[PDB]
């Protein structure tokens, strides 16, 4: 009998603890309430990701299926998988980078220009929950006319995404925000059908895989998948980030002497709290880990957080430190591993230092006022406020 449950109280305040029991003591270990086993450990978690046709993403179907209206990405394998994930990363790199970073810029300033008079700003609620959808708009190709319900909307398909055992009247809200979010995208969709444009959806709409174009739902189901993908985690990175350096001075100065130093600052960011904390994979056949059993159809669930502060992986893991180089360093599992790994990992990363840079650029003597933050979400997992003042 167990008596450390990932659903106690004390988790969802600080799993650190709860990372150093699990890695030590029950580095595979079984949750009833969700039938699930959660591994702790870098090396098992790296196995696992690595080994796409031994621990297979249909675990994603049952909890994507109700809200995305059809396949997202993370279900294909093969080349489906391969060329849509390439169609997929064109929308962010090459031409349409270019042609996107100015406009996230000035997605930046704008946010900036509404606060800069007033000499304090949330890092959450002011600039990341507006920027970060706004940004994946962008990137889709939406008018930004009704972000307010677009946020909203992505709101309640998230929670679903990122919720376990939710009540009757939960699941009903998040598939109103599903449908209303549908019946938005469906026009704009048919409407970019005849007119095409130079965004991520253009590029769904001119896909073709043996002269076969994809459904008009099955883009939807990959726009959903990146506007909820491209929107979540970000926000979350910013204000740790910014919180991160804060607490640690002499790194700040660092990074404000050598801006080089802010991508550094990033990547530890990402693997200290890393915002996707959570990864579930299937179990295809009978498999142990360390001595415990695992039968097919068994659902493991990576804990990327607890793997990313492995001191098997990394020295003093448990400590933020921006210089970390090369065991005593690894690359960290925040954007995943193997087939999956994260399509928008190098976006993000140079989302943020972008913002980072403007930041940095425009608040002048940034200091913190939220000196401690709290911090909630099981699956993806930031602060709830992160206030900074400036000049
Ligand atoms: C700090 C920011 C981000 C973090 C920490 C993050 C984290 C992750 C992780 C851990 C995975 C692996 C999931 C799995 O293996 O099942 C993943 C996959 C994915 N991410 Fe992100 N992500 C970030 C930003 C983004 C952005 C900006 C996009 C924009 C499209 C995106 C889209 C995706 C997609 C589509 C997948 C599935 C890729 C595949 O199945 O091959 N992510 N991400
Ligand atoms: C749940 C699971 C994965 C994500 C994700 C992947 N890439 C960015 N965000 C968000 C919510």
């Amino acid at each position: 009998k167990v008596y450390n449950s990932i659903f106690d109280q004390a988790y969802e305040i600080d799993p650190i603890p709860y990372f150093n029991f699990l890695r030590k003591h029950d580095p595979v270990h079984y949750e009833e309430s969700i039938d699930a086993y959660f591994v702790s450990k870098y090396k098992d978690v790296k196995y696992i990701l690595k080994n796409n046709d031994i621990f297979n993403t249909k675990t994603l179907a049952k909890r994507a299926e109700p809200v995305m209206k059809d396949r997202v990405l993370a279900q294909m394998s093969g080349q489906e998988h391969k060329s849509k994930k390439k169609a997929i990363l064109k929308g962010m790199t090459g031409k349409y980078l270019e042609n996107l970073m100015p406009i996230l810029e000035k997605r930046t300033n704008d946010i900036i220009n509404k606060h800069i008079e007033k000499k304090e700003i949330d890092i959450v609620n002011d600039f990341g929950k507006v920027f970060a959808v706004q940004s994946s708009m962008d990137l889709l190709g939406i008018n930004l006319e009704n972000y307010e319900k677009i946020r909203e909307w992505h709101n309640g398909i998230a929670k679903f995404i990122t919720s376990f055992n939710l009540n009757d009247e939960e699941i009903k809200y998040s598939l109103e925000c599903s449908d209303k979010l549908e019946n938005y995208l469906m026009p704009l969709i048919k409407d970019r059908k005849k007119s095409t444009k130079d965004d991520l959806i253009s590029i769904l709409l001119e896909y073709k895989n043996d002269e076969n174009s994809i459904s008009d739902t099955e883009i939807l189901a990959l726009s959903l998948n990146v506007l909820l993908a491209a929107t979540e985690p970000v926000d979350k990175t910013l204000a740790y980030l910014f919180y991160n350096l804060l607490k640690n001075p002499e790194q700040f100065e660092s990074v404000k002497n050598n801006p080089k130093l802010i991508k550094n600052a990033i990547i530890e960011t990402l693997r200290y709290n890393s915002p996707v904390q959570l990864i579930p994979r299937q179990v295809s056949k009978p498999f142990i880990f360390n001595n415990t059993e695992l039968q097919a159809g068994d659902t493991v669930i990576c804990m990327i957080g607890s793997a990313n502060r492995d001191p098997e992986a990394y020295s003093n893991p448990d400590e933020f430190n921006i210089h970390r180089s090369s065991t005593s360093h690894s690359q960290n599992l925040s954007f995943g591993t193997g087939v999956h790994t994260c399509v928008g990992a190098s976006f993000s990363l140079i989302q943020l230092e972008m913002v980072a840079i403007l930041l940095l650029k425009r608040l002048k003597n940034i200091k913190l006022k939220t000196m401690e933050i709290t911090e909630h979400g099981i699956y993806t997992r930031g602060p709830k406020s992160m206030v900074i003042s400036f000049d």
